[PDB]
C-alpha cells in the first residue's frame, strides 16, 4: 500500500531511460542500473569504458564468485561478458541482500549511451530470454526465492531534461495512481506479453484483424522509449492521424522519425484495448500527444519534437511512450500486468490519459500470434 523509501527512487534524463541504483559485491560498489522490463540478464560494466561513471570492480568484492562462462550478447548494439555471482542490494529499495547473477561486461559497442548516468541494465523479464539460456536465473527470480519479498514490481515513470520516477519492489504504492487499475493477463512468461485486441484512434477504431496488433507478439518494455508498432498496424495508425490532424500538414519523413518538426489539440489521443481478465472482457488506455510527441532538447542548429510511434518488426512494444501515461504493475504472482492513471503523468486542461472499462470484445484469444 505504501513504500514511501522506494518513491522518487527512479532517475534519468529524457531519451536515455530510467535508472535504480543498486550496490554489487561487499564491500558495497554503487552503480546506477537502467530498469528494463524488455530484457532478463542482470549486466554491468566492468571495465573503463571512457563514457562510463562506474564500473563493477570484481577485485574489490569478497564475496564475488566465477562462473567460468562466457556470454555474447548482440542485437539489432552488442555486448560481451563473463558471469558471475555477487551480493546485490537495492538502496531505496528492499531491505534485503541477495546473492544474484551478473554478466560483467568486457566489451561493448552501440550499447552504453555516451552521456548518460547508468553504467548497467536490470533485465526484469524472465529465465526463457536470459543469455546464454534459461539457466541463468534472473535478479528478481533470485531476489523472490531467496527472500520474503512478494512476487512483484511496479513502474511509475514520469516524462518531461531530467525525469523520474518509482520502482515499488514487492508491492503497490496507492499514491501513485488515481482511479483503479485494470490488469491484462501475461500470454506467456518471457517478455512481459500482452494482447491488444482492439485500437483507436481519436475514439475511431482502426478496424484490422486484431492479430495484425499482435504480430508476432507485444510486450511492455520500460527499456524502449517508443511506442512500436507493427508495419501494417503503423501504416494504418499514421493515416489515420494524418486524417485526425489535417489543419497543418506535415513531410512524411516526420511521421516516419526520419525528421523533427519544430513549432497538442491538432493531435489525437491513442486508445489500445488490452484483453482483460475475464472472459470476453477488455479495457482501454489513452495516451496523449504528450506521450508521443517528444521534446527534442539536444538541437544545437535550431523548439523541435520527435514522433516516438515507429515501426517495427519485432511486435508491438509498449515503450516509455505507453508507460509514462501509467502506473504499471507487473504482477508476477497472478501473471498479470495492471495499467493505472499515473499521478505524475503529463498532460492539459483538455485531455488526460486513462485507464478505461469494462468494455464488451469477442474472440479476444484469436488476436494472439501462435
Ligand atoms: C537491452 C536493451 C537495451 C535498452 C536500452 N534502452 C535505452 O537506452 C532506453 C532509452 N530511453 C528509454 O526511455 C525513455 F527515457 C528507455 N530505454 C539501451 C540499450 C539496450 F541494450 C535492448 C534493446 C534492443 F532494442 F536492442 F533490443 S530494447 C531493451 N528493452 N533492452
Amino acid at each position: 500500500g505504501s513504500f514511501v523509501e522506494m518513491v522518487d527512487n527512479l532517475r534519468g534524463k529524457s531519451g536515455q531511460g530510467y535508472y535504480v541504483e543498486m550496490t554489487v559485491g561487499s564491500p558495497p560498489q554503487t552503480l546506477n542500473i537502467l530498469v528494463d522490463t524488455g530484457s532478463s540478464n542482470f549486466a554491468v560494466g566492468a571495465a573503463p569504458h571512457p563514457f562510463l561513471h562506474r564500473y563493477y570492480q570484481r577485485q574489490l568484492s569478497s564475496t564475488y564468485r566465477d562462473l567460468r562462462k562466457g556470454v555474447y550478447v548482440p542485437y539489432t548494439g552488442k555486448w560481451e561478458g563473463e558471469l558471475g555471482t555477487d551480493l546485490v542490494s537495492i538502496p531505496h529499495g528492499p531491505n534485503v541482500t541477495v546473492r544474484a547473477n551478473i554478466a560483467a561486461i568486457t566489451e561493448s559497442d552501440k550499447f552504453f549511451i555516451n552521456g548518460s548516468n547508468w553504467e548497467g541494465i536490470l533485465g526484469l523479464a524472465y529465465a526463457e530470454i536470459a543469455r546464454p539460456d534459461d539457466s541463468l536465473e534472473p535478479f528478481f527470480d533470485s531476489l523472490v526465492k531467496q527472500t520474503h519479498v512478494p512476487n512483484l514490481f511496479s513502474l511509475q515513470l514520469c516524462g518531461a531534461a531530467s525525469v523520474g520516477g518509482s520502482m515499488i519492489i514487492g508491492g503497490i504504492d496507492h499514491s501513485l495512481y488515481t482511479g483503479s487499475l485494470w490488469y491484462t493477463p501475461i500470454r506467456r512468461e518471457w517478455y512481459y506479453e500482452v494482447i491488444i485486441v482492439r485500437v483507436e484512434i481519436n475514439g475511431q477504431d482502426l478496424k484490422m484483424d486484431c492479430k495484425e496488433y499482435n504480430y508476432d507478439k507485444s510486450i511492455v518494455d520500460s527499456g524502449t522509449t517508443n511506442l512500436r508498432l507493427p508495419k501494417k498496424v503503423f501504416e494504418a495508425a499514421v493515416k489515420s492521424i494524418k486524417a485526425a490532424s489535417s489543419t497543418e500538414k506535415f513531410p512524411d519523413g516526420f511521421w516516419l522519425g526520419e525528421q523533427l518538426v519544430c513549432w497538442w489539440n491538432i493531435f489525437p489521443v491513442i486508445s489500445l484495448y488490452l484483453m482483460g481478465e475475464v472472459t470476453n472482457q477488455s479495457f482501454r488506455i489513452t495516451i496523449l500527444p504528450q506521450q508521443y510527441l517528444r521534446p527534442v532538447e539536444d538541437v544545437a542548429t535550431s523548439d523541435c519534437y520527435k514522433f516516438a510511434i515507429s515501426q517495427s518488426s519485432t511486435g508491438t512494444v509498449m515503450g516509455a511512450v505507453i508507460m509514462e501515461g501509467f502506473y504499471v504493475v507487473f504482477d508476477r504472482a497472478r501473471k498479470r500486468i495492471g495499467f493505472a492513471v499515473s499521478a505524475c503523468h503529463v498532460h492539459d486542461e483538455f485531455r488526460t490519459a486513462a485507464v478505461e472499462g469494462p468494455f464488451v470484445t469477442l474472440d479476444m484469444e484469436d488476436c494472439g500470434y501462435n
